[PDB]
């Protein structure tokens, strides 16, 4: 009996001065317990040192992205699946110079 990925909360968009990191949080539920796919602007986002995510509960996926530059500002996906169906949150992230 698979459950369908279903988010409780939703991620949210931020406004981040160059140099800072952002966050973004998603709280999602599902049967088996869903992957996360985070996207910037389309493109999968894969980890590197600078840019990950993970698990800080077992509910809740994170992104981080670190020291944000202007190229940074994009669309921030997550998208949340599991055998049994889909389901994503959209925000956007803003990076502001000095």
């Amino acid at each position: 009996s698979m459950e369908a990925p279903k988010i409780f909360e939703r991620i949210q968009s931020q406004t981040v001065g160059q140099g800072s990191d952002a966050h973004f949080r998603v709280r999602v539920v599902g049967k088996p317990d869903p992957e996360c796919e985070w996207y910037k602007n389309g493109v999968k986002i894969e980890r590197s040192d600078r840019i990950y995510w993970y698990w800080p509960e077992d509910n809740v996926c994170e992104l981080v992205i670190r020291d944000v530059t202007g190229e940074d500002s994009a669309s921030i996906m997550v998208k949340a699946i599991n055998i049994a169906g889909e389901t994503s949150s959209h925000a956007f992230l803003l990076v502001q110079a000095k």
